[PDB]
């Protein structure tokens, strides 16, 4: 069903500084020819939007796109079916979805000049990138090769060219900035989960380390392992045995602890090798960086925690690409996300 | 007041073209170092989303922002009050939001390598423009300089952070390419009225005389004036005798008739000033800019149009800014929106 009935809803700005050219603003001079003469200008700010259903239960949900993506990936899937978004109004969570600095309606920090410099001073690199069709099918998992499927799959085929639209690139923002900003939105509305996706699971674990009111973690396919500093375990290489995963991230103890006070789920979709896979790097890079994952909630589960690993095939589903919250079966993926925040009370009020 | 009840609501990708990098993907070789190589690349898609309410009457509006900006500004207020989106929701009309491509979640297309260059080729420009919060302050009318309010202004006081923080860069992406997404959605949609603002108001009437299925156009203080090509009439310079407004667009007879066809109606708010204002820019900017657009739309009538100009302080309405719509009043300017819907039959099925 695709009916929805909002008690409010909305989006605004959040997060940010600024950043000044030289000189004085002159009402009386040209303002189009466009300088930064005088100019202030808003920069790493954010996006949030908001839906609230009537009589809400629960914490509210803050929806956290992965690398390259943007808020769209909760709202409808490739093929036009309700998003996440909408599943979880309809489960009467208040709704959160955001487009981080430097993507979509996030801002990306640019000026008058070549791109991302600000007179003699580098705010991005003018120099970007940015995956291709062909990296992100593999990178996905849709199949082994570009223009393949594994057997089974629940990626909506046909629908390639709406999904693959949805990517794009990032300017070089801190980290640390991103991280800023969604430390600002979770003080603003208070206790509430986070549920990321790939370049924001490690991100959303720092948040969660600054910020009290992170009261569980939910992260899809999460790609940068996260470690307290100087106890990163022994990580093989991938099965070329000159490639190697995303380097962990390593963070004081003092703040690594806190991730063992809430309850943290990390979920995992199909087609990850158990033995190395020298033809197909990133299906290798895959099952490395799962394992990684794997030592790195062991560490948090140590220390007191709550964290475990989800393999949604253990859980009768398979078939799921990096974007299981979009595939085919993303209601049965949504049915496993209900059933954790039951599990946890983050469901009642 | 911030209810509504939605039927469906999603959002999806449409428009756009590939561009691809040389050699072939080789899915054994490391995918994320990045590059050019193999490399099929989706550029110049827009991003669209909807909210269709039960029982929707009258023809779906397109909601389409001005220049650097997105579809939040028909979601909300700076200061957090509901946008256009909710009010014409609840006013039961099926309402389309856009980010155009270049803008929020519609595409920028950059690659690996210096900002928008494909190897050898630029696609966009590297070096960006971008205005600065001093030249929007005077460009949207809050007061005549930076930091100071028309004693009348409508403007949300105390939200300047939030309203500035929308705003952003547009790479140079032909004008032409917003164009054909748009008509590829109208085409998508059916008969529909267009809603533009600013930098949109010229597109949006390009558009219509590409699109049967424009059957209307409200522009909320468009910024380029259009012309049959070789009868744009006489325009004055600025007050500084040296500036020009954009420079008028100009299309063939035949297209531009098309205009004749639908009714048409710019909207502008106020303290546009009606002598001469050589102290303050972008005031006189905006008394030459309004006063091209009355010959556009005298030049549309005398094809047997039906194309007004709207005041809105002569319908009451004091101290509106560029944005209208956002004002602390936009409930009362939705409402002359909502007559001019009725009145033309765009609210009927
Ligand atoms: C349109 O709907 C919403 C919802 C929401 O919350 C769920 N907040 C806003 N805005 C809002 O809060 N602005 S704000 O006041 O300027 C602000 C502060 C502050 O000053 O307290 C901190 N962050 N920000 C963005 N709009």
């Amino acid at each position: 069903k695709r009916k929805v009935v909002l008690a409010e809803q909305g989006s605004f700005y959040i997060g940010g500084r600024t950043v000044t050219g030289p000189g004085k603003f002159d009402p009386s001079k040209p303002v189009i020819r466009y300088s930064n003469e005088g100019a202030t200008f808003y920069i790493n700010q954010m996006y949030v939007n908001f839906q609230a259903p009537v009589r809400p239960r629960g914490l509210p949900l803050v929806f956290w796109h992965g690398g390259g993506l943007t808020g769209h990936i909760w709202e409808s899937t490739p093929d036009g079916r309700p998003g996440f978004q909408t599943l979880f109004v309809q489960d009467r969570h208040t709704v959160y979805t955001i487009d981080q600095p430097g993507r979509g309606r996030g801002n990306i920090p640019t000026f008058n000049g070549p791109f991302g410099q600000l007179e003699e001073e580098s705010i991005v690199n003018t120099v970007t990138g940015n995956s291709s069709k062909e990296g992100a099918w593999v990178r996905d998992r849709l199949g082994p090769a570009p223009g393949q499927f594994f057997e089974n799959s629940q990626f909506p085929r046909g629908y390639e060219d709406n999904y693959f639209k949805e990517m794009g690139f990032s300017p070089s923002i801190s980290s640390d900035e991103i991280v800023d900003a969604v430390v600002k939105l979770v003080t603003h509305i208070g206790p509430c989960v986070l549920v990321t996706h790939s370049a924001s699971g490690v991100l959303g674990m720092r948040v969660a380390t600054h910020a009290k009111n992170v009261r569980g973690i939910v992260a899809y396919e999460p790609a940068t392992s996260i470690f307290p500093k100087g106890k990163v375990p022994e990580i093989p290489p991938l099965a070329d045995k000159k490639s190697q995963i995303f380097p962990p991230f390593e963070i004081q103890e003092s703040y690594f602890k806190k991730l063992a006070k809430i309850p943290i789920q990390f979920v995992f979709g199909d087609n990850i090798p158990k033995n190395p896979k020298s033809a197909y790097w990133f299906l290798d890079w895959w099952r490395v960086t799962r394992y990684a994952h794997s030592l790195s909630l062991e560490a948090i589960n140590k220390l007191g925690g709550q964290a475990s690993l989800l393999d949604l095939p253990t859980a009768g589903l398979r078939g799921n690409t990096h974007f299981p919250f979009t595939d085919r079966n993303n209601v049965q993926v949504a049915s496993l996300l209900s059933d954790f925040l039951g599990k946890h009370g983050l469901d009642q009020n």
